[PDB]
């Protein structure tokens, strides 16, 4: 495991210790930007075309022009894995509103490519379900992967104080959406998989799990989820790039099962790992 | 007018060209931070204690500890005006979530003090009212001056395309709040001044104008404002640090008067200038 030595800023490889932005950048002053994050295994960013299509769609929703095409960004990503001499990594793309003249009006974005060790916790797939709280909130521009995590970060103290390790956002306290950094699923007692269809981020992991579940012949409903449906479900889980599929054992005082991982959630962990293995066989 | 040469980062004076943050800062990655902005005239930041009390209240709502007390921050601000050899300036404080280990969990904040020329447009007080559009939106954590301006910035294209130069947020399209960077007032045909009391930023300029209006013996109602009240008002105006009091001539196709500045709005421009003159007489 070679230590990460380099990032890329605006197409230039830079040592990690010299990777800076001038304080006029609109990410610092105005929180204006998008990002993406994905893993690399065996030298290959996972589901890369899907992440990069999302990154370009996000940038278009903020009217931020990425300074070159998808194939050139992919070349820069691969060049950075080779420069760092790593096969196993986390990769962050950031696209800011740039060095604005007036601290508000965007200009040519700043583009950052950052690289990390593969998170040690990635796809841990604990048999013990996590404990989470509901929080009334709706993410702004939820289909765009903006850099805006204020509410999620501000809630870290309250989450920890209340005895939880994460949250789930409930729009108007009525409609189940997503966590600050994960998509959210239920499994009903008849094995129907349920997840929100609107006003959420369209996770790559969510997409792979829904596809894998539908190919295994599960019923998957993408629909509005009322809060009262937490009392009808057998299982609950999170999806994300780093979690894969993560069992939820308790939401408020609703305990799912004995709190350990449900049968469908564990099957979907194996199916997700199958999607990853299949992708790496195309690389 | 001496050119601004220095900013202050974490209590160190730094040349403008060297004022940077490492890309691990949570403002860049997660949009986590607060700020404040105020003018200086005759060598004196305006209403300074009120801005600094707001800055400390904002920081406490994000659980970000400013690394010293209000009197030490004030000393640093004054030291920077002297270092730049300016009497007339705009001043920006930023407090970020800092260089987070995991790209999410805040740590010791990064504190920035930036300085600018006095905006040339500041307190222009145009007799011609500006043209603005309504936009359905509610700011997150609206009483905190967070760095999150995504929606306001994203809307710049649409504002310009629709023939306007600003917007007004309408919560659920029912309740009048504020613009992205200004508080919003109405004046009714009986001269009652109306402004929202909830789910807005508590502007310093708003506070000075309400106080000045109440001292002049106007009726000032701080209350919920229904969208249909735009058709009942004689005048509309914006308040902010840079606008002072700014006449609004049109909101959608509602034209206020002949579109030129209303009688009460102009009186409040003079009263606001009186509050500034009175403050500078205490310095
Ligand atoms: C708001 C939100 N929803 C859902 C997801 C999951 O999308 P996926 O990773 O499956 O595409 C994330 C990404 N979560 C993280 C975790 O920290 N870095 C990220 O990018 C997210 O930030
Ligand atoms: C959301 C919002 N509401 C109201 C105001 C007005 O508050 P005041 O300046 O009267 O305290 C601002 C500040 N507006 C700007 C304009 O750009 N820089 C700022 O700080 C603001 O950002």
């Amino acid at each position: 495991g070679h230590m990460i030595k380099y990032y890329n800023i605006n197409g230039q490889q830079v040592p990690v210790e010299n990777a800076t932005l001038h304080v006029s950048d609109l990410s610092i002053l105005r929180g204006y930007g998008i990002f993406d994050y994905f893993l690399a295994r065996e030298g290959h960013p996972l589901f890369l075309d899907d992440y990069l299509n999302r990154f370009y769609r996000s940038a278009a929703e903020l009217y931020l022009e990425i300074p070159f095409d998808k194939a050139e960004l992919r070349r820069q990503i691969y060049a950075l894995l080779q420069a760092n001499e790593v096969r196993e990594a986390g990769i962050r793309l950031v696209l800011t509103g740039g060095y604005s003249p007036d601290g508000y009006t965007p200009v040519n974005p700043n583009l950052l490519i950052m690289m990390y060790d593969l998170p040690a916790s990635a796809w841990e797939f604990s048999a013990q379900g996590i404990k989470i709280i509901t929080h009334p909130f709706q993410r702004e521009l939820p289909e765009v992967k903006t850099i805006n995590y204020s509410t999620g970060i501000r809630m870290l103290k309250t989450i920890k104080e209340r005895g939880a390790t994460d949250l789930i956002y409930v729009d108007q306290g009525e409609w189940i959406r997503e966590s600050a950094r994960s998509n959210f699923f239920l499994v009903m007692p008849d094995n129907t998989i349920v997840t929100a269809d609107e006003k959420i981020l369209w996770g790559i992991t969510r997409r792979q799990v829904i596809d894998a579940a539908r190919e295994a012949g599960y019923a998957v409903e993408e629909r509005r989820i009322h809060i009262t449906e937490l009392d009808q479900a057998r299982e609950a889980f999170f999806t994300s790039t780093i979690k894969g599929v993560m069992a939820i054992g308790q939401i408020d005082d609703r305990v799912f099962g004995d709190g350990t991982i449900g049968k469908v959630t564990q099957e979907l962990q194996d199916l997700f790992v199958g999607k990853v293995k299949a992708y790496l066989e195309t690389c």
